[PDB]
């Protein structure tokens, strides 16, 4: 059995709710159809945004949403997306299908979406092909409460008082699609651009510099050495890609080897965060600067017969395990990691939701985010563990476990069983509790390693009650189902 000791009276820090963040690019059907259907759509909607998706995302408690992209954000000229909707310019979505963007979803529609969702906006500005004045004017347009060409324009377009926004990304993937820049050059641009992004009124911008791709430690070193005093956060991008880029593998119908490889690569997040954080510690020992993992998740070959530029992929219990295990990694590093954004909210990459016209389904990934929402802004509890191994040559931990205490005093313990073949015995010792407790549980599992939901069968994989445990005086013994994500709730009394 795996052994876990939860020290309920020992708080290790706060799990920022933004660790549970999301990301929606103008790519494929993430924005159009996935969210924006238009006010005159036969699809039931609120001001042009489909209701089924809205309600599901509200239930999930989305904390923050990144927009309008990765790559698209460094091609975007925000002025194209404001003004009378019917008069907005077209565009060439160069990176993603080479299709035409109608700009009907723009700044006002995105702010409205965030308000409808109850989430924070995180906007990514254009460095690669934009100018300093253009980005500065966007911030002014959004946040300025006085009179000026930009503020007046905002009011004309129907938003009288300024919006508040905290998170502002000063360019995306500038080492690549954002201009193929050396770190030294981007650091100079970053320092210049950020100078002109002001705090107007009561707004306080948290300026985020473009961070490393995967294991590019040199990028982190340069950006920290050259630009630390001018940033409030530094990003990191890491996708879980089973096979070579040229042939990543399928989202469903994959082999056992692909199961193990996928989970092994997902867990590499821990090494990356650890090593990037170590460099950040050298230049920023007080940990003032956030590490922001603003693109992560699995990336497979798209579904057969679909446009590879649209990145539509299915989503299975394998993805749920990647999501659960990775979120636990963020928990462990919550002293430095204060936001993460899983790549792509709807119809794109590792989505929580997929739509097909008026129909939608919730993926196993959605269910993980919904079950784990109890960790948002929770206090991380000290836990010691000794877990059995699983997979080829015991390369994987059998179980991943995290415990937190919510503001209402309830304790949540979440556990992932990475082995698809057998259940996992976990003995959890509860210490420093004070009173006594009772427990309920919920578990997300499947009977197939590629178990997934479809439009005809939207509920093939979904949470269910979990009762296979015993709680007896300071000890909670659980038998986790194979390939499962489980959440236990302990209440006083
Ligand atoms: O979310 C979609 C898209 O993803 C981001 O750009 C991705 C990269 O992050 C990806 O990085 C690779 C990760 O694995 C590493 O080993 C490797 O060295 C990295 O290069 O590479 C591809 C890129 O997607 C391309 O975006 C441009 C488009 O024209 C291509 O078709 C895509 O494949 C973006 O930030 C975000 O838009």
């Amino acid at each position: 059995a795996s052994r876990v000791v939860v020290n309920a009276d020992r708080v290790k820090g706060t799990i920022n709710r933004n660790i549970y963040g999301h990301f929606s690019e103008h790519l494929g059907r993430c924005i159009y159809e996935g969210l924006w259907v238009g006010e005159d759509s036969p699809i039931p909607n609120t001001n042009g945004i489909r209701n089924d998706v809205l309600e599901a995302l509200k239930q999930m408690k989305i904390p923050v949403l990144r927009w309008p992209g990765g790559c698209f954000a460094d091609e975007y000229h925000w002025k194209d997306g404001v003004g009378p909707r019917e008069k907005r310019k077209r565009m060439v979505n160069t990176h993603w299908g080479g299709v035409i963007e109608n700009n009907h979803f723009g700044t006002h529609e995105f702010m409205m979406l965030c308000e409808l969702l109850g989430c924070e906006p995180y906007i990514s500005g254009n460095v690669g092909s934009g100018t300093v004045q253009e980005m500065s004017e966007w911030v002014e347009y959004i946040t300025f409460d006085g009179e000026s060409p930009m503020a007046n324009w905002r009011r004309e377009n129907g938003r009288e008082k300024p919006w508040r926004i905290k998170y502002w990304g000063v360019g995306n993937q500038n080492w690549g699609c954002g201009g193929n820049m050396r770190a030294e050059y981007y650091a100079d641009l970053y320092r210049q651009f950020q100078t002109y992004l002001r705090n107007y009124g009561d707004n306080k911008l948290h300026k985020i510099a473009c961070g490393a791709n995967t294991a590019d430690y040199h990028w982190t070193e340069v950006l920290m050495k050259q630009a630390a005093p001018f940033m409030h956060g530094l990003s990191l991008h890491y996708y879980t890609v089973p096979g070579p880029w040229e042939k990543k593998g399928p989202a469903t119908g994959f082999t056992t080897d692909e199961w193990w490889v996928t989970l092994k690569k997902a867990l590499f997040m821990d090494r990356l965060v650890t090593k990037h954080s170590a460099i950040m510690d050298v230049y920023d020992p007080d940990k003032r600067i956030d590490l922001i993992v603003d693109e992560w998740g699995t990336w497979y070959d798209v579904e057969p017969g679909t446009n590879p530029g649209f990145l539509y992929q299915q989503n299975s219990i394998r993805d749920a395990l990647v999501a659960g295990a990775t979120l636990h990694i963020f928990h462990r590093h919550c002293d430095r990691v204060r936001m993460a954004n899983i790549a792509q909210l709807v119809n794109v990459l590792q989505s929580v939701i997929l739509t097909e016209g008026e129909r939608m389904l919730l993926t196993p990934t959605y269910h993980v985010f919904n079950m784990f929402k109890v960790h948002q802004d929770a206090e991380l509890l000290d836990t010691w563990e000794s877990v059995e191994r699983t997979g080829p040559e015991g390369e994987l931990p059998k179980v991943s476990v995290s415990a937190s205490r919510a503001a209402d005093g309830k304790i949540h313990i979440s556990l992932c069983n990475l082995d698809f073949e057998t259940g996992a015995s976990v003995d959890i010792e509860l210490r420093g509790l004070n009173g006594g407790v009772s427990a309920t549980g919920t578990t997300l599992t499947s009977g197939r390693i590629d178990g997934h939901n479809t439009f005809d069968e939207p509920e093939r994989v979904k949470p269910a009650p979990f009762r296979d445990f015993k709680l007896e005086g300071g000890h909670l013994n659980a038998s986790l189902p194979p390939m499962s994500v489980t959440v236990l709730e302990l209440t006083a009394g």
